[PDB]
């Protein structure tokens, strides 16, 4: 809930999710492959069915024993009443807000959220009955002169998506509380694993996660996570199912297993990405350093005061509009950064957008910078070899 | 598309998918997981993006090598244009459905459709403008006169779930053409595996299956398809991809390894259950028998004119409705059948519904039997041991 | 039995293992955790008899298996493997020692003959031979350093099928304590029941038809009660085991073992007696054609074949023809390995052979075909085998 | 090197194997399919050169570990197995014969002595013993039958790092051609470059720091280019190898060995510094702590430190406080092995380590306690610790 994080959260890492029940004698849960689970007796029946939601066995849509300890795991770290597991990210964002809209409803969303979950808006809601507004992510105690008699969902996204701007949770949640105490908050908070910012501690009701992202942690596995509070938990879970929504067993148990090495991998990942992005904010080809550490970032007075640390997912903007023939001397020719979406894994990655292309994903509103943006997602190498590999990639366009 | 299969099936079974370029030299397709996909220049990540829904890989939630591999496999047996995939099949049904309506829209759904699908249309479609109207499995084409101005959807389901009413579906597509051309007309085609009743191939435009019951065949893995034919696939393809609807590679992989044993798998199932249907039509105890290729069973003559074989999923109703304190001693007391929801595996399985449980879940219908109603799955098990454990079970109760 | 196919079914899975789903849970475990010293106590102990204890003893996943392949081969134990090849090596290790025999038959898999000629020559074990009908006579080539008979009925390749109760009812007349082991792979472990007819290990490469799916590699070896601490220790010591999954996977392949198997009994049957009609066909090794080596035996003695056969062409192809031949096929692949749902094809020049049968000769000088026959559609597969005739005539 | 962590990041990851993911392609396979004779024929003279061609001698998967392996220890070929001890007792019988000669270290892993004391020696291969400290002194050991010489640094459970530089040269002058030989472990074959001091084949139980999440059982042995072909060529007739997804989860570990190994190292010498300093302590056994055995060559020969280490008690405990010290740990769990995320806790009686010290007696009389330091808050494992003092003072 501040600037430290938890005496204890390495040990959490390490131990959430892993009671003997689920791991019967291993340090890991069982991977339990099911969709039939046998009942015993018409009795055993009756009470798993009475406990299907609970963490009795009785489906494997509500889960096997690898669903129940990775939800107890999810659970425990970003302090919720339960967990609801999905295919995707998008998966998750698009589900979780469904279980709480119908027809008539309005959706008041930042307009640096993921471009999924902007598109879920404007091209499946929308044709449902339900409106979505949009809001400047550093508008703080201001949204409450957005707030609707029909809003029903606060949509947050902190740090932005590719811009990276970090709201101020504070103030956003106390003025959305005083307009429509029981709107529904909710937060993509992917970029900080669910657990460099605590969102349930500040009043958010529900915290979404592309899991596939640092939780899985290898690029190898896509999942989605919504922990929710006990306010929101029983519709979530029941509307999500209704939807169909689960992950494999499998993927559960990857997700678990990452957790184990998301304390070593996040610290990485803010120590030599804050390196970059201070070596960046020094370089005469770099106009602007989008990193929530970096000082002089927007929001980054929010992330020092209501972060315990950053991942490793950034942007910059170049002192100039590339041309085509320059992105491509730029791009093409990394030796390290790879070209590829995603990002949250061991590999250091690498994206460009021009501003209007950015600008055609900020519903209503304008960007404020003209050169070709650069995202990077900063991976396990030596940072020294990193830094090297964008030197020379500046030499190709300067 | 009669009652004859392909001579040609069980090659195709064999073979589906299994293409070089995902093969890489092994006999199965290669298993790639992953979220990032790379690219190696701009060109390269420009023509990806272009074929991101044609097979070139782009991001891992349109799919790797494994999810091509199964998604040509499925397009090549059922006929179709593309194949979508869900975690499971009551994401496929909700997804599919919910990809062809929008608020005023009408959805025209089987009374015998699986619960959850009704629970889909009830609990999620309702509250987001769309209406459901219900029509007896038998209608035929008098489905003409239930059809409305704002209908969009009909959704067959044939035979239907536990009670085994099969449609005579090419007077009902010939009905909706008749009144309503450009319908989209979805079946729940899971019993047949796809491949015994050719939907596509009977101007259905979408099958959809609970690939978790014989495809994947081991009662180990969820997953949900739904094959599109040319018109509506794009539609499909976009709008579930919205929703962030995929499955995992791993379970690709095992749903394109299941489809190669699903010839013998399938001729067992429809050996031993018509066998065990046979027998029980003869028992005192037993008052009916719901299988579609037994004569007498309600749309029979269907079953054996549209499809080219059984399955092994059926149920019967008892003489007499089973007092609570029967029913423990019936169900507890099995060797072989094991109580559990799903089927569709190597096991033999056993449940039980009182009469009216099922008129609960028959929308605007009451049911025509009042005796206990079980349904039984028939595995792999030699039929004489499955016969003597249901003679144990009639032991039981007499 | 009656009874196998629900024997495939229900074997191996007890609630110990399966933990309220159909299938065991995968354990995947290096360390297993004990709660209490005392808990430490009793698992050392029971630590070879299925008690959580090491990842190199096994798993939940494992133990599973084990129970399994105990009860359809009808053993004491079972060890597992990370290949076929791993297995028969070590096994016919953990019972020599420098200054033994083996005895092996001739038709054996090439890789364990090259275990015998490669390693144990090298270690102080001599190998012997023998013809694969040799029946009764095998015990004039017993010698009292004699400490292994190996057997593999049907042979690789050339699908011989052994006298059995002949060779074992000698053995146990001249050297009671040998051990004698047969490579099973071919009847699956459950068209030949080799523990009922005195031998002591039936090896398998579960690789093939317990797999079942050409994806996934595995050996395991089923002792009696006589052989199995012996064989269990001394695998054990060679650092001997395979993953959980591939276990699961294994358990998993039994369950469609028969369903499968009846099916490629039934098609292989229909294209060796169509082979058998042909004018391009010099000879068909089938076990269960008439006429086939040792065919009296396969049916006295199996209750069923598999899918894997061979044929002998009128002619030693040359490269080219072989190339016209094999290149072109529709269906049958071109691979090593067997026991899958696909159909494959291998060919094999008869010196080829016969480098691979000491101290014999092969009576056949036409180049041999051996065929898989998988799940296709059978006519298909007879149209494709018969245009590679057309490809040669 | 200044290039380690981009090299982990990067080792195996080349486009053939990758095809456009991250990681590499999970190939799952025993047939590999040959499109045509021609494609045979080169698959079969590179088979053992990463073209496919059966799956025993591996798959795409394989291959990517392979390289990665060969580039991180600087290897010629890498051979892998079921676990480290298939990796230790195969690799040592690649290279003996009947009347060959083994010298091991008295520290090395009871397994591996095993293999030598019941495998070797029932197969005429005789097995001497050395003090882990014997450094040049070792000249006086060697025989003119002498043709491997097995090394463990640090040593199993006492820790004691050899003069590996000393050792070799020695065992140079005396017998060039012998086969030194080193269990890398500890060091994940990355903190010790054992290849790079003369030794000619570095073997590891991969299912400790590279699997890294006590999951997964798999051995690798890297060799030079001298060893290679005999490494792999007999390894292959014992039929050793890995499956594939545990070959892929192997590479996958190595991404994140880096971060793994800094964080053990500054956890596992913090605790050991408090250890040493404290009232119920008699020992401490950590090669990066001044004053533990070889620690001089640990500073000069290692970049670096792992998580395991081990540290004497006051007293031989009884039973009972062994129970009441290990029973009533929150964090460290009982079980063996390590490498892992989570702390372990392993005790050993000091008349168990005699029995496991050939010809030495042990130093110490004391409990021995192993402890594995994980990826936990390094406060709460001392907090643990100091609980667990606490039930025994
Ligand atoms: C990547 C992303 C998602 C989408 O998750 P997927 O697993 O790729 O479907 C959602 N939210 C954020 C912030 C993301 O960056
Ligand atoms: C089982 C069932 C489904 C649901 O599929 P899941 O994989 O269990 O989500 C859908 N349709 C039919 C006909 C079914 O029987
Ligand atoms: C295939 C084969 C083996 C070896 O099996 P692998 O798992 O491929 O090593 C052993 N015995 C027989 C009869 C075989 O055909
Ligand atoms: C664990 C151990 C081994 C054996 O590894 P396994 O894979 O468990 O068989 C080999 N060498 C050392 C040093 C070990 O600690
Ligand atoms: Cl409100
Ligand atoms: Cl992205
Ligand atoms: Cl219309
Ligand atoms: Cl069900
Ligand atoms: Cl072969
Ligand atoms: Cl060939
Ligand atoms: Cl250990
Ligand atoms: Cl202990
Ligand atoms: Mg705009
Ligand atoms: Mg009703
Ligand atoms: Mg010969
Ligand atoms: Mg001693």
């Amino acid at each position: 809930h501040h600037h430290m994080a938890d005496k204890h959260l390495d040990t959490a890492l390490v131990n959430a999710g892993r009671r003997k029940k689920y791991t019967q004698g291993s340090v890991n849960s069982v991977i339990q492959r099911a969709s039939s689970l046998v009942f015993d007796t018409v009795e055993a029946k009756k009470h798993a069915t009475r406990n299907r939601a609970k963490g009795e066995l009785f489906y494997g849509r509500r889960g096997t024993l690898t669903h129940f300890s990775l939800q107890e795991a999810m659970c425990e770290l970003e302090g919720g009443a339960g967990c609801a597991l999905f295919p995707c990210g998008a998966a998750a964002v698009a589900n979780t807000i469904l279980a709480f809209v119908e027809q008539g409803d309005h959706v008041l969303m930042t307009n640096t959220a993921y471009e999924p979950s902007q598109d879920f808006c404007t091209k499946i809601l929308a044709k449902l009955g339900v409106t979505t507004g949009w809001f400047d992510p550093l508008i703080g105690a201001d949204i409450a002169n957005l707030i609707q008699p029909n809003t029903k969902v606060v949509f947050l996204e902190s740090p932005g998506s590719i811009t990276m701007e970090v709201h101020d949770v504070p103030a956003i949640v106390a003025a959305v509380r005083r307009v429509a105490p029981e709107a529904i908050i909710m937060i993509d908070n992917t970029w900080a694993a669910g657990v460099l910012f605590k969102a349930l501690d500040f009043g958010i009701d529900i915290s979404i996660q592309a899991a596939t992202k640092y939780l899985i942690g290898h690029s190898d596995g896509m999942i989605g996570t919504a922990v929710a509070n006990a306010r929101c938990w029983e519709q979530l879970c029941e509307n999500a199912y209704l939807m169909g929504q689960m992950i494999d067993a499998d993927t559960a148990y990857m997700t678990s297993r990452g957790l184990r090495t998301l304390g070593v991998r996040l610290r990485q990942h803010h120590e030599s990405s804050l390196r970059v992005a201070e070596w960046l904010a020094q370089h005469p080809q770099v106009a602007r350093v989008n990193h929530p550490a970096l000082p002089g970032s927007k929001g980054h007075e929010f992330w020092k005061r209501d972060f315990s640390g950053s991942s490793g997912l950034f942007s910059f903007v170049l002192n100039k509009r590339l041309t085509d023939a320059e992105l491509a001397a730029y791009l093409d020719n990394f030796s390290l950064f790879s070209m590829a979406y995603s990002w949250g894994g061991f590999e250091s990655l690498i994206l460009a957008n021009q501003p209007e292309h950015i600008a055609a994903i900020r519903p209503e509103a304008e960007v404020d910078f003209s050169g070709t943006l650069i995202r990077l997602h900063i991976g396990l190498e030596n940072v020294d070899d990193l830094l090297a590999d964008l030197a020379a990639g500046f030499a190709r366009i300067v």
